[PDB]
């Protein structure tokens, strides 16, 4: 009805932007140039605000329950932390336009399809029909009809949407790391916690330094990270990129809680690093250096994949490598592929060593033969892992038939029961 309601809590903290608190109204003036910020009008004022952070008064975003498009094991990891009668409404990725319910009970999640009639008319089950998704949903909100449970009490969102951009259109430095390259930052002017990675040369260069990372700017994927900035004009160039609190993959993993991390969440990180994978590939992009640490971990195990046409830099390297990468330096995709199977493998291992097997002999150690089962690791993902190390690059699946595996392989089953 011409007004919006914000769906997230934003601080302005910008040059024009405008606080909004999750439930205020909003009236809308304009959009940017990419339209990832909208200026809104409120009670308090008037400034730019994230669009992706408010939803229409008519949208079906306002209800809780819809999380919009959802993986099915992104939904599966969103009501792991919930009770009985804990539920969600999502988009089918796969084909949109086709809605799902996600409810958990006793410790299962269970899917069902809204179905719509001849007449148009949404349903679960043949007996009960309805004109729009609010009036089905409450309807199973007060009764079950047909599904395992009501629909009580609806899932929290994971995390807030990513934005392109500090603002609709050198500066502090803080620690590095500790030790044991990259520093963590402010920025003033935004006044944000970033991420600041200086480097020497090799890989790089002049003008390959600018010109790359132009192609590494348009690089907007919710699993990859961003490219916030860069400074060349200094002997040390500087990389501005968002800031992920918990850091490495690996360190995530080797210290993780498992009770907190369980299959599921090993899952829903593999199906982001998946789909960062097929972004990646379907832009004819490679990534060189695909492993765990060049891999963060974000709220909610909001996994993304950094270090991509990085090459060269950090060092202080072998067993990610393809066999033909670097033996005759290939540079494609199925590396990547090869890369990201010892990376499952890590995920599956929560980050044992890859190899653990003589180094100075593995290149001959696969020409004939691989590493084994880990401890549970389900037989169809090491399959996947299998695909992925291939004599001949092209035996390796495409990191979208990578990622459309993942979300089919356990349709009629839970990883957590098939761990064993
Ligand atoms: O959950 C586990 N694996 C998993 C989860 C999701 C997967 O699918 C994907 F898609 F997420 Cl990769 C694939 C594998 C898992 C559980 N327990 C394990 N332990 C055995 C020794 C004991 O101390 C703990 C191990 C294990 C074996 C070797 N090292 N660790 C693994
Ligand atoms: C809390 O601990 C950390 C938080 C981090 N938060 C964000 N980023 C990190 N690493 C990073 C930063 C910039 C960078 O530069 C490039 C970015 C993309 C492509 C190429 C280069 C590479 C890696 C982080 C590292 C951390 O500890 C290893
Ligand atoms: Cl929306």
């Amino acid at each position: 009805g011409n007004l919006f309601v914000a769906l997230y809590d934003f601080v302005a903290s910008g040059d024009n932007t405008l606080s909004i608190t999750k439930g205020e109204k909003l009236r809308v003036l304009g959009y940017n140039h990419n339209g990832e910020w909208c200026e809104a009008q409120t009670k308090n004022g008037q400034g730019w605000v994230p669009s992706n952070y408010i939803t229409p008064v008519n949208s079906l975003e306002k209800h809780s329950w819809y999380h919009g498009p959802v993986s099915r094991n992104a939904a599966e990891y969103l009501l792991s932390s919930g009770i009985n009668g804990s539920f969600l409404v999502r988009e089918s990725e796969s084909s949109p336009g086709q809605r799902s319910i996600s409810l958990r009970y006793e410790g299962r999640v269970y899917h069902y399809r809204i179905n719509t009639a001849s007449d148009g008319k949404l349903y679960v089950s043949s007996e009960s029909r309805f004109n729009t998704l609010a009036e089905l949903v409450h309807h199973h909100s007060t009764v079950a009809d047909g599904l395992i449970t009501t629909l009580h009490y609806p899932a929290p969102k994971r995390n807030k949407p990513t934005v392109y951009g500090v603002s609709p259109n050198d500066i502090t430095m803080k620690h590095k790391l500790g030790g044991g390259e990259v520093y963590e930052g402010v920025w003033k002017k935004y006044s944000l916690t970033v991420a600041v990675k200086t480097l020497k040369e090799d890989t790089m260069e002049v003008e390959e330094f600018l010109k790359e990372a132009a192609v590494m700017k348009e690089i907007k994927h919710p699993n990859l990270v961003q490219l916030l900035g860069v400074c060349t004009r200094e002997p040390p160039f500087y990389i501005i990129t968002e800031f992920m609190t918990y850091g490495n993959l690996l360190d995530y993993l080797r210290e993780c809680n498992r009770q907190e991390v369980n299959a599921v969440v090993l899952l829903y990180m593999a199906t982001q690093i998946s789909s960062a994978m097929e972004y990646l590939e379907k832009k004819n992009f490679i990534h060189r250096d695909l492993a765990a640490r060049n891999c963060l971990v974000g709220e909610n195990h909001l996994v993304k994949v950094a270090d991509f046409g990085l090459s060269r830099l950090m060092t202080g390297p072998i067993k990610w490598t393809a066999p033909e990468s670097l033996a005759y330096n290939k540079f494609s995709i199925k590396s990547d592929v090869w890369a990201f199977g010892v990376l499952l493998w890590e995920i599956a291992t929560y980050g044992m060593s890859p190899y653990p097997i003589d180094l100075s002999q593995v290149y001959e150690l696969l020409e004939k033969d691989r590493m084994e089962r880990p401890e549970g690791c389900p037989e169809k993902v090491y399959e996947l892992m299998r695909a992925c190390w291939q004599w001949n690059p092209s035996d390796r699946p495409s990191f979208a038939e990578i990622h459309q595996a993942f979300e089919t392989m356990f349709q009629e089953s839970s990883i957590s029961d098939e761990v064993e």
